[PDB]
């Protein structure tokens, strides 16, 4: 029993709102007086080929934005461009707006998402920031607008807003400032993301949680280096491990009795040699998608 | 991308409550005015080997039980013992109460769990009931009354409320009227769940989203009968497949054109076969946790 668990929804699910601009539709965030949604909802399906977002604002005023909450109709009183989000100022603030902040995440840590439908919410899952800044996501037409978040005691981070499907099924957004995660950008045209990496820290903190739920199979007598390490994670494409990751894994490491360098020398094996048909928490994979806090906060019940 | 998708968990974290008697505290649910949580919260560790439960609650009376509800406390003003399950009466009614419905599942059927330790959510999961009526939850010490719910529309069907983890690691559980799912006791003792089985119907359903989602390699020219292919299925412990089984697939089958005899027949080549170290929607085993109108919702985009 170890799962991938999404942070409880409710104080995200009152956030969420329909928003129109003529005929787009998708979803935004109200929080205090500011709807935050992706500045594509002024698009035609012809504008996003190769849209200027400037000269298009500029034909759009308040009353060409229906933004609806429920039943609750909200009337748009300003409108501003950040980046890649629009900022709708309404004469109401939200009175289930939640203690909140914006944070910018880094490459490998996880968050839950939100999945929206003109602006109600479907289902909400865990999922990683790839190594090449794309989500492996679960999204639909009309899923524009849907946040990515972080809960801590009783704020909520929001560190993700979805905005587009590369012609590759996975998926790219922006912080809540509108700045991209990775090289993309808000037009339907062919874009490249990187080579994506297996993140090494979350797969030992993956092992990390097999071992205090009792499967072991895997684990060997050696150790090896950061350096030794790294020339065979470079091999199978897994990022490389710096002092920084083996100081994150200390605490697991102290729970197991395994040293951080110890657990490498066994994820090292199963790289070279598979797993031979075993599995490893009922995976026949190696799972990346646990972060070290994840582990911990799961293990130790952490509640918000 | 095709997650294992939770509902959202607003409506159910508004009825999440603490619940102590003694030196024993769990969580509890919230509606109208009455608190349901397991029976056992009357129980010492030393009772819990071999609780006579009628005679253990005539010991108790409501000022033994102390429910809060964050910072508020709430006032016991009656007691009564259904099946497993104790309703304490309240004196005010949830005003966080949504629209619910208690539901008791069948085997094979899916469920999102809100994880909870001191009345306060720490996670939201899907899961299903195994068909020998146990979960493979992510369950800690204190996760008893964490309850299991569905939702349509505007509804909370509650199906499930968490009593034991059996000393085999999975984990048994009652209905919100207190009857266990499968053979199970709320006593300290070593119980038998059945041979579990794959969930049959669920593996299909799970193949049509592969399909849908572009993963096609496991097709094949061949058709076969539920009587034939439930030889093959006794084999490899998978349940057998029924015509009502066929019958909730039709939808996949008309969406993919792939006729249900047709799939069956790729999953008998599967079972015999194996993967040959290939993935479908990146998992090297055959996944049974999604149902027919989970796979149908989530590929329609359905909102509550």
């Amino acid at each position: 029993g170890f799962r991938k668990m999404a942070f409880p929804s409710g104080k995200v699910e009152g956030c969420m709102v329909q928003v129109t601009c003529g005929t787009t539709t998708l979803n935004g965030l109200w929080l205090d007086d500011v709807v935050y949604c992706p500045r594509h909802v002024i698009c035609t399906s012809e504008d996003m080929l190769n849209p200027n977002y400037e000269d298009l604002l500029i034909r759009k005023s308040n009353h060409n934005f229906l933004v609806q909450a429920g039943n609750v109709q909200l009337r748009v009183i300003g409108h501003s461009m950040q980046n890649c989000v629009l900022k709708l100022k309404v004469d109401t603030a939200n009175p289930k707006t939640p203690k909140y902040k914006f944070v910018r995440i880094q490459p490998g840590q996880t968050f839950s998402v939100l999945a929206c439908y003109n602006g109600s919410p479907s289902g909400v899952y865990q999922c990683a920031m790839r190594p090449n800044f794309t989500i492996k996501g679960s999204f639909l037409n009309g899923s524009c607008g849907s946040v990515g978040f972080n809960i801590d005691y009783d704020c909520v981070s929001f560190c993700y807003m979805h905005h587009m499907e590369l012609p590759t099924g996975v998926h790219a957004g922006t912080d809540l400032e509108g700045n991209f995660y990775g090289p993309f950008v808000d037009r339907q045209t062919a874009q490249a993301a990187g080579t994506d990496t297996t993140i090494t820290v979350n797969v030992l903190a993956w092992l990390y949680a097999a071992v205090i739920n009792g499967d072991r199979w895997f684990l060997n007598r050696f150790t090896t280096t950061l350096n030794d390490f790294n020339l065979v994670a470079m091999k199978y494409n897994y990022e490389p491990l710096t002092q920084d990751h083996v100081d994150i894994l200390g605490p697991l490491s102290a729970q197991t009795g395994i040293a951080v360098l110890d657990m490498c020398a066994s994820l090292k094996e199963l790289l070279q040699n598979g797993m031979n048909g075993r599995t490893i928490l009922g995976s026949a994979l190696l799972e990346d998608e646990f972060t070290p806090f994840d582990v911990v906060r799961q293990c130790s019940g952490v509640t918000f």
